[PDB]
């Protein structure tokens, strides 16, 4: 029914969840997946509560694939809080080392525009039928085309992890929260 000491200890190391909400989520998960593990179909199913489930398939696939950090297909308990509290909680640096490596499909160390082009068209697809869009990235290939045209600075076609990061902070919902900066 709860963790074990051993296993309470390594999650407050690498999550940012206090010990109580630690045993809470453990509960919770446990109450809401019986076997331990979540599958995709499950995965899906928690997606669909946000945006339609049609919609929101292939967006969802892909962040399974990146959860899945053994990448075996399902997601145990420690799999899902520690990218939870990253997504969640994390510091800005290592969300978006986490963004990456969801849009490097095949693990190489590069987004190709292919790769890229991919995750931005589910990510439309999942919200199409619920916001609005801007007007220049108001198209999947519009918007891989202003990624890569603002982001790729050695030209190679391809985005490095470093590329990204920096490119990324441009984000109007990102030059919003940095405005919050506490450091004032
Ligand atoms: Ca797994
Ligand atoms: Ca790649
Ligand atoms: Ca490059």
């Amino acid at each position: 029914s709860k963790l074990r000491p051993e296993m309470l200890q390594d999650l407050r190391e690498n999550t940012e969840f206090s010990e109580l909400e630690l045993q809470e989520w453990y509960k919770g998960f446990l109450k809401d997946c019986p076997t331990g593990i979540l599958n995709v179909d499950e995965f899906k199913k928690i997606y669909a509560n946000f945006f339609p489930y049609g919609d929101a398939s292939k967006f969802a696939e892909h962040v399974f694939r990146t959860f899945d950090t053994n990448s075996d297909g399902t997601i145990d308990f420690r799999e899902f809080i520690i990218a939870l509290s990253v997504t969640s909680r994390g510091r800005l640096e290592q969300k978006l080392m986490w963004a990456f490596s969801m849009y490097d499909l095949d693990g190489n160390g590069y987004i190709s525009r292919e790769e890229m082009l991919e995750i931005v068209q589910a990510i439309y697809k999942m919200v199409s039928s619920v916001m609005k869009m801007p007007e220049d990235e108001s198209t999947p290939e519009k918007r891989t085309e202003k990624i890569f045209r603002q982001m790729d600075t050695n030209n190679d076609g391809k985005l490095s992890l470093e590329e990204f990061i920096r490119g990324a902070k441009s984000d109007p919902s990102i030059v919003r929260l940095l405005q919050c900066d506490p450091s004032s």
